């Protein structure tokens, strides 16, 4: 099984062979077609303090076709179009898992870098030809097969924004802000718009103003222009901040209505929180049930990510561009190019 | 009408005569019996950036007896025991006011330092013999008259903690933390305990450990002892932080359960918010309806503040002690001493 991974934090991703466990009774064997490139992949293979275990094979925005299934699998059959996100296992018996929030389980097994009985001791991600996952964590893709690659980013970037939008009830009659026009930001705008909310996108440069409009934002604000920001004082029900290194959170807090919340999902003057009972929260990905709901919703609405397909040997160059925001708006690996 | 106030930020509080408007059709004329001393009073008369208008007459934890009422007043009659908090008026037609949240009204008139048609142009507080307030903002005291002085602090310190405890649903089956053992903290413990929650009080010194127990805390933690803090990891449903200058908010955030919130009411590693969908919020005082609910609740449960009665000419010395936390736990002025 071919894949692409790193041997150390300072070594660029390179070709390497890995192994996969034989499908167990509840397992689904998947032939990976495409894998989205997430900033978490970059961080994992480069960050010194990511607790990264090598070799490291990133990738967790996986879509492909079922090759085989265990004798106890009830959800899938060979030929099915499926997806895998950031979770491949969880304890299944804690309050979070029982509530369909496996993403918040204290013992959640991540698609990559988590301990597992499978060789070599830690999970290897989607930058590979195949993956074997317990059916509870495998999602069903309902989009037409021609859109598989564009569906890939939904498995992480998509759910990461979909989950909080749903949790804070974005929808008709709600004014929702989306900060950042990158991989996460573009999905936040697409989804908030599809949910029926009045969407305001925030950027730090005039260069991406038209781009935000094109994504579905009803209004766009350059957060560096005080006049533009002031026009939205105390008007937002919810603000989804997707910027990696969010700045001027004070400015955004003042844009929230009473009882409003700004949730951060990217990788604060108390006075402003107190005066209107506002809150700042965080959120990461989503549980499996909601990830499935999101995929169904996106399939019915024809929602997919805007992507740029690349070869498996171009991931290092892709990372460089991602750091400059030089992609519109998600890189997706054509896993067939592994061979 | 005698009172105590300041002429400048650097001038200690001193005796001064003030005037009150004649009771209008909806007004209640109150003979003030006692007035609690709040940190906001101190800040108002000393802070350079408090937008303070002089003369400044603080005080907004007022209790007294109705002397007269306008011909349109329907809630009160002469002889009634009443209270006044931080609010004396609001617009009455915005979403907040209509929801019983006059405290979050953008045009709320504070008991002191807010513009008003009444001479001298800004509101004068409870460090006086009498006050005239629109009946919508006057509360009814149901406690026995002998407890009037101890009821005074409920008008601000009380509602400031009662409101968020109710908003975040503190009660049986909930583990609630209260940070700080001062004026606000002691009320937070008393109220959280009365609401039926399992209460954990947090202090920064061993000196107040027994005091916290005495107030009703089921458990006490010295936040400076990592071992004590670690024993409560991811276990709180809600944490009410009452410390003026809260520190180590990161340590407290990690003590919150998934979807838990820590609300600040006193005068943060994003990672910890994201990993468990936690939030940090703010809250100030409470609307009138809830302030009344609180007073009724406290009357039925025999809840009052622990106070130290002082003369009106001892307020400056009181402030000094408050800054050192040298009071158990609220100073209350005997307004009769104004003469
Ligand atoms: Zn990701
Ligand atoms: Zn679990
Ligand atoms: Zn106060
Ligand atoms: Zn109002």
């Amino acid at each position: 099984i071919k894949a692409v991974g790193a041997y150390s934090a300072k070594q660029p991703l390179e070709p390497m062979d890995i192994t996969r466990r034989e499908p167990g009774p509840n397992d689904v064997k998947i032939e990976i077609a495409y894998c989205g490139v997430c900033h978490s992949d970059l961080h994992q293979v480069r960050s010194e303090w990511a607790g990264t275990v090598y070799p490291c094979v990133p990738g967790h925005e996986i879509v492909g076709r079922v090759v085989a299934v265990g004798d106890q699998v009830e959800k899938y059959a060979p030929g099915d179009l499926v997806g895998v996100g950031c979770i491949v296992d969880s304890c299944k018996h804690c309050e979070e898992c029982e509530d369909g929030l496996e993403n918040y389980c204290d013992h959640m097994t991540g698609t990559y870098n988590s301990p597992t009985p499978d060789e070599p001791g830690h999970t290897l991600g989607g930058y590979s030809q195949q993956i074997v996952v317990h059916e509870r964590y495998v999602l069903r893709i309902r989009h037409p097969q021609e859109q598989l690659a564009a569906v890939a980013p939904l498995l992480c970037a998509g759910i990461t924004t979909y989950s909080p939008l749903r949790h804070w009830q974005a929808g008709p009659g709600k004014k929702v802000g989306v900060v950042g026009i990158g991989g996460l930001g573009h999905m936040g705008i697409k989804l908030a718009h599809a949910m029926g909310a009045h969407v305001v996108a925030f950027t730090t440069s005039e260069a991406k103003r038209e781009a935000a409009k094109a994504l579905g934002a009803d209004e766009v604000v350059n957060s560096r222009n005080a006049d533009e920001m002031a026009a939205h004082l105390k008007s937002f029900d919810f603000i989804l901040n997707t910027v990696a290194a969010p700045h001027n959170l004070d400015d955004f807090t003042t844009l929230l209505k009473r009882d409003g919340t700004m949730t951060l999902v990217g990788a604060p003057e108390v006075f402003n929180l107190i005066m209107k009972r506002r809150a700042i929260a965080g959120s990461m990905i989503g549980g499996i049930p909601e990830t499935q709901e999101m995929l169904d919703f996106c399939a019915e609405h024809g929602i997919v990510a805007d992507i740029e397909m690349i070869r498996a040997d171009q991931i290092n160059e892709a990372y460089e561009r991602m750091l400059r925001g030089d992609v519109k708006y998600r890189f997706v690996i054509d896993n067939r190019t592994l061979t």
